[PDB]
């Protein structure tokens, strides 16, 4: 049994693989381990950018412990197994009235998967995942399965629920809902200087705010989502005229056949699959993607987890880091600022960067080991994600670009990250080979994340023989 990640750019054949299908049977998988001393990392759906989740050792799936066990409708909380796919507790949850206060841009996630690296939406006023969780049980080698909340060792509680499969292995998790509810959705395109002028404003008056940057362009596109008071209503270009830009670019008879077929992101595969790497032709995809935006303008209306979902693509690399940008009632430019250098940065080196550069909000969060943890809780973080295509299963192709993104997040690192305080996202982060820049990794993480000594702390007293933990935990925290 192989387990790969979305993107294909880690896999890993686990000598071990257990897939319980109950508590008791998961209480002496962790039991027998613990005894033997031999490695059982927890994997959700195994998605991670960064195969956080993998090991050669041992790996333990709760996909098959996925009910919702109990729904309290006075306080809108549900209690779910943690093997529980995001889409799976949605579609349990339309009965009962109930959705989560906010999607990441899919939804095959674990509940486990999903609270344990702090995944987050959009929304200036919505923390991460990791905040909405009231309470969970956790399988530990040292205590075999204790009780969090707000109420159950507080401390732990808040180290647990965002805890990279490091503290025990997640069995449930109760979570704060609101009523489910639909979505008027708005994208609209702006320059940076529109962007600029109604920024402040428009974070702290639309519910839900996304920018996607399109480099070597200045069309940035603007989705707000805002709630429908019941019962309201809402150029116009067909879906060949949207994508005829594209297209036209590809050709390059009159017409298009095979390719009429090929959706808006297999068109932006298919034209990058081109020559990914040089600048001038990404240049020239880039902009015919700004002119399919600027043709893409108007409303939507669905349920808020049909419309926070995004059309992510094709394969990919991503980096994504989270950066404190004020609070709500002292703005900072700083959200805005990161994105100009970011811009100035790409081509001051020509980096051959595709679109879009993904640009999100979150409320702060209590949880110590979140990217965007705060003590006040009307802090607001931007997240800020860059992105290079592999288009193609060509094996070289791929080693270029592969190449070609490590020094574009590389630029990032160097450049942005420590001037503005940038935490990178737990599934996206990768383990540099060589030791200056590892040790200069371990410094920012130092830096960024105070309570790292009783992260380890914690790990020591429940998973004292380091069962849980595989070389990326280790090389990160040792
Ligand atoms: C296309 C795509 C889009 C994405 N969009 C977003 C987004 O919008 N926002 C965002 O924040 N993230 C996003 N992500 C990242 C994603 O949410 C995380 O990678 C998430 O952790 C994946 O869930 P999973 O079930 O695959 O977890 P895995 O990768 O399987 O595991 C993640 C972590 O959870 C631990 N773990 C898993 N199950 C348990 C358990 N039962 N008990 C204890 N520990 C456990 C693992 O050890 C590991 O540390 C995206 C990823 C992709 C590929
Ligand atoms: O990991 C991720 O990838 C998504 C990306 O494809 C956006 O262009 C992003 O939403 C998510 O965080």
């Amino acid at each position: 049994h192989t387990i790969t990640n979305w993107s294909g750019t880690h896999a890993v054949r686990p000598k071990r693989f257990f897939q319980p299908e109950s508590v008791e049977e998961l209480e002496k998988i962790v039991k027998e381990a613990h005894e033997k001393g031999q490695k059982i990392r927890p994997v959700g759906s195994g998605l991670s950018p960064n195969g956080l989740a993998f090991s050669e050792d041992g790996m333990v799936s709760l996909a098959l412990m996925d009910k919702v066990l109990h729904v309290d409708k006075e306080k809108k909380q549900v209690t779910v197994q943690a093997g529980a796919r995001v889409q799976q507790v949605v579609d349990a949850l339309r009965p009962h009235g109930l959705t989560l206060q906010n999607f990441a841009s899919i939804s095959e996630q674990q509940i486990g998967g999903f609270i344990q690296v702090g995944a987050h939406g959009t929304g200036a006023r919505i923390p991460p995942v990791d905040e909405q969780v009231v309470s969970m049980k956790l399988v530990t080698p040292a205590k075999g399965t204790i009780e969090l909340s707000e109420e159950k060792d507080p401390e732990l509680f808040r180290l647990a629920r965002c805890g990279l499969g490091a503290l025990g292995v997640v069995t449930e998790v109760t979570l704060q809902c609101v009523p489910r509810h639909k979505l008027l959705e708005h994208t609209f395109v702006a320059t940076m200087k529109e962007v600029k002028k109604n920024h402040e404003k428009l974070l702290r008056e639309n519910k839900h705010v996304r920018y996607m940057w399109i480099p070597y362009t200045d069309t940035v596109v603007v989705v707000t989502c805002n709630p429908l008071p019941e019962g309201k209503k809402a150029p116009q270009y067909s879906e060949d005229e949207k994508l005829q830009p594209l297209r036209n670019l590809l050709r390059e008879s009159e017409t298009s056949p095979e390719v009429s077929g090929l959706s808006f992101t297999e068109l932006r595969d298919a034209l990058l699959a081109v020559d990914p790497l040089d600048t001038e032709w990404v240049k020239r995809v880039n902009q015919a993607e700004a002119e399919f935006w600027k043709r893409s303008e108007g409303y939507r209306v669905g349920w808020s987890d049909e419309i926070l979902g995004f059309d992510c693509g094709g394969q990919q690399w991503v980096s994504e880091v989270a950066f404190p940008a004020g609070t709500l009632e002292k703005p900072s430019a700083a959200d805005l600022e990161y994105m100009e250098e970011l811009m100035r940065l790409i081509n001051k080196e020509g980096i051959p960067a595709p679109a879009p550069i993904e640009q999100r909000w979150t409320a702060g969060s209590s949880s110590p080991m979140s990217p965007a943890y705060s003590p006040s809780p009307d802090s607001v973080f931007s997240w800020v994600g860059i992105i290079m295509y592999l288009p193609t299963e060509d094996e070289e192709q791929r080693k270029a670009i592969t190449e070609a993104f490590r020094q574009y997040r590389k630029l990032c690192e160097t450049r942005l990250w420590d001037k503005y305080g940038a935490a990178e996202h737990w599934a996206k982060i990768e383990v540099p080979e060589d030791p200056e820049e590892l040790e200069a990794l371990r410094e920012r993480l130092r830096k960024r994340y105070p309570g790292v000594d009783k992260f380890n702390k914690a790990r020591r007293e429940l998973d004292p023989k380091n069962i849980l933990s595989n070389d990326m935990i280790d090389s990160l925290f040792p």
